[PDB]
């Protein structure tokens, strides 16, 4: 009927970004968790939510922060020479015990101390990590392939080229801009009325993965240039099958795991709680979601699988289905390796910048500091505009922006790891000190929760 | 103040001429190019802000005039001619028509053309806009496949003999770059950011600002190779080999036949309906405007330089003001003329970026056009149309079939440009005004005919 066909939108759906997201993390983690790992995690977790969660409107899934949490942990790692898949599975053992510690005692008290404010520089925050991490990947992929005179004529091609290469830079960043410019375009053709309505929406839903085939295709029909494509086990595999295995012993797989690491996990569990609460706030709103989603991350922290967040009678029944259906169907795609071989990351990087272009559509932070670039009489209807002066209001976003760069600096910085504690030094910024330059009457305008 | 003035006019009068320039040179084998179309447009604006009637019309080279000099390109490669040789008795013809109706008046003419004929004619400019500069983008990937190993001893001394790495991809990467520079630009001159002055400013030097952008994109990507534009060192021909300076009528290598000097009299007529036409769209006195440019064209001819047409261009797009209209015209002919001097810096602009601002071009003509707009609305549902006469008035599978014919004639003009009897093409367009005033009105009511073609 049309539970089938309501099934394969949000296959699609849930599907680009894991696969999106597998590249990423396969890049960053030196493949050590990839595509395969993040399908399985996101199956299996995906079925458990469906068939025992309280909400089934929530899809269980990776986002950006927890790939720049694993970043981070990544690069601590390796600073310090520790087994990273290891450390991961206590942070996920102090992520199991927070669980069993929140559920004790009650944890809905701190929900309403999240507002608008830290919601808005978070996600801003995320958009400019998405926007940086394309642009990053482009620069890296003309450093490797400069666009020289003269080539070697035989470079070796078995682990990945050795050399530069004649075509791979300059098709690499037309396949992303390709990508991301059909992806506009269908977002803009959605919102049109060019064709019958049906059809419009139905193109207008379709569009990354649409954009996704057009790009595979153009890629797929030139012959002789080399583009890095996607790396896909052909089965039920662990990707780095040389590094890791499925069951991650806690006691150290090559060197025995230190005792001072092994009791100090828990500060990287509470930065992960932290992120995966603040995803939370801005998605599902509960605290038998929160208990399913971090049990589950914790437990698949021992198998090597990354840990997920909730990004968002009869009719319940039927979201039961349809989530266990799609569940179900993304675990199936990892075995359709003969297509997902063939994608190039140029366009899941293009489908990357897209959605850091697209998630600052509803950030009110987004659309005040394009005020900043416009003359005062051309500002909106908005409550924040007549209610309060223009140069508070600029103040407002020139405040918010030193946070957004403060942020910034402290991920760039070595001690990355605590990113969420600074990103929540932002609560008591605005419960405590904005109150005493601006007024009451500014700060429920420039930060109200409608 | 008028030296600040007069700077836009040029840089909108400069651009377009070095794309046509550039383009005549690759259509025409440098016959004619940058060089003579630059000295032709600078003679030409001077004697016409000197005599001219009324001087907000520009003096410049077009799109139907190069489609009506590829045509007769090929024409005389098909045939044994000497292309340069023929213009001069086209010239010596047009200069016939100009006193020859000086006796008899044209101005009855212009009655017949409609809203119709017009928009045909811009709607099959901005397609062969676009149809030349994708035909180039094909050439360029042909002439320099995606290959896995290329040979790097490759002679560049007349030009590259081989395939080169990854010249298709960045030539692509070029003109993508530029027209999508040149879009955000003309779509920030129409937005709220900035002070307003400078929204004015910036979104009036679109054209030469992502002209500069992509130039230096190009300039500083050293070790690949770009087709760059062809300008001679000095006043001097683009092809110095093959016609000299002035031109000798009854031939310069082998005899100019006298059949084809008899009848050089119809590609006389057509470039002369093709002025005409041009000017009517400008326009939307007169006659000694228009015949004192096709006199400029027919004496140009002679000497080799290409004729131009009138275009309508605005400082924003009694006495005192007529005088500083003419000073300013007089400098931007000059400055135009001098520009020939800029080797450093014409030489180093790819023609990736010309062809980039033609696509451009191709592209922002089609605003005003209300067959476009029209051909819009062959997708949209009956409900999206918007509150214009020829949609209250007029039933809706009406307004689709007068389209459709429109398309229909579209399409058959299109064909006859891919006929080699191209020549023909501007007589065909003509076709097109006793359509709308015989075989229109047995089809549609007088009522639909008004409303759909529209005086203003
Ligand atoms: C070559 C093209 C020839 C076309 C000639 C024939 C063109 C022609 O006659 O239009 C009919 C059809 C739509 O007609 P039509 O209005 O009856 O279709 C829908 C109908 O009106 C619904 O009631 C509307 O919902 P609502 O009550 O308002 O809520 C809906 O609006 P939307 O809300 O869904 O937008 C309408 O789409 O449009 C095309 O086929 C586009 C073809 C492009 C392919
Ligand atoms: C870049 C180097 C120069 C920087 C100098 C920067 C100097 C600077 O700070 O200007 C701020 C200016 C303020 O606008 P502001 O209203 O004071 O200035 C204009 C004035 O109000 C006019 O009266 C308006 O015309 P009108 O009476 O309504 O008809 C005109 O609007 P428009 O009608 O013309 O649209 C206004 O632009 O605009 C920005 O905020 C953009 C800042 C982004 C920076
Ligand atoms: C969505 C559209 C985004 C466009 C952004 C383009 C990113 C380019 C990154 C260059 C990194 C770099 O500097 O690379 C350095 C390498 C050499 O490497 P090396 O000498 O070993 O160091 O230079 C090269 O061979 C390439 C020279 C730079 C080419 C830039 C092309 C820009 C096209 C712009 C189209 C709008
Ligand atoms: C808005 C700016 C323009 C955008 C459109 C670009 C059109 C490119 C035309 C390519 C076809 C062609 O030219 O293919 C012809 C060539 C030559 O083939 P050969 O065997 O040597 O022929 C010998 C006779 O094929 C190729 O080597 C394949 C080149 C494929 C390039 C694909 C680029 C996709 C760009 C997508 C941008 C969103
Ligand atoms: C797998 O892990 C080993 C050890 O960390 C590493 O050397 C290798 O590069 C990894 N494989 C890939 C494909 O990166
Ligand atoms: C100049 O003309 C000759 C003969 O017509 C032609 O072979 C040559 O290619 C032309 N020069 C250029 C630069 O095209």
């Amino acid at each position: 009927p049309q539970v089938l066909a309501a099934v394969i939108f949000i296959y699609f759906a849930a599907l680009s970004p894991a696969i999106t997201f597998g590249g990423l993390l396969g890049e960053k983690t030196r493949n050590q968790m990839g595509v395969s790992e993040l399908l399985i995690s996101t199956a299996v977790q995906g079925i458990l939510f469906a068939l025992l969660g309280a909400q089934p409107l929530l899809v269980v899934g990776f986002s950006g922060p927890l790939l720049v949490f694993e970043e981070a942990f990544f690069s601590f790692c390796e600073t310090n020479g520790l087994e990273y898949i290891v450390g991961r599975v206590w942070i996920g053992f102090w992520l199991i015990l927070l669980v069993v510690l929140v559920v004790a005692f009650e944890g809905s008290f701190l929900v309403r101390f999240i507002s608008r404010y830290t919601q808005e520089i978070f996600s801003f925050l995320i958009s400019l990590i998405f926007i940086y991490e394309t642009f990053s990947k482009l620069i890296k992929i003309f450093q490797d392939h400069p666009l020289q005179k003269t080539y070697n004529y035989n470079v070796l091609m078995v682990p990945k080229p050795q050399g530069p290469l004649p075509n791979t830079a300059l098709l690499s960043l037309v396949l992303m801009a390709g990508t991301f410019f059909f992806a506009m375009m269908l977002r803009k053709f959605k919102n049109s009325s060019y064709f019958p309505g049906k059809l419009r929406r139905v193109i207008g839903d379709f569009g990354v993965p649409i954009s996704i085939l057009i790009m595979v295709l153009v890629d797929f029909f030139i012959q002789d240039t080399y583009t890095q494509k996607l790396s896909v086990p052909d089965g039920f595999k662990v990707s780095n099958s040389s590094a890791r295995g499925w069951v991650i012993h806690p006691l150290g797989l090559r060197s025995e795991f230190p005792i001072w690491m092994m009791f100090a996990s828990a500060l990287p569990a509470l930065l992960v709680f932290i992120l995966i609460f603040l995803e939370s706030q801005i998605t599902t709103l509960f605290h038998l979601d929160l208990l399913l989603v971090v049990g589950m991350g914790g437990v698949a922290a021992l198998f090597g699988m990354p840990w997920l967040s909730a990004t968002t009678i009869q009719e319940v029944k039927e979201q039961r289905i349809s989530g266990l259906l799609v569940a179900v169907l993304v675990g199936l795609s990892i075995l359709m390796e003969p297509i997902l071989s063939r994608i190039p990351l140029a366009v899941l990087f293009g489908i990357f910048l897209y959605m850091g272009v697209t998630s600052l559509s509803g950030i009110q932070l987004f659309d005040r500091i394009l005020l900043l670039f416009k003359p005062p009489k051309y500002h909106p209807d908005v409550p924040y505009v007549k209610r309060v002066k223009t140069w508070r209001m600029h103040l407002f976003t020139g405040i918010q922006i030193i946070c957004l760069a403060v942020l910034w600096v402290v991920k760039s910085t070595p001690a990355s790891l605590a990113l969420p504690f600074v990103l929540i030094l932002t609560v008591p910024l605005r419960r405590v000190l904005l109150p005493l330059i601006f007024r009451n009457v500014e700060l429920q305008c420039l930060d109200a929760d409608d």
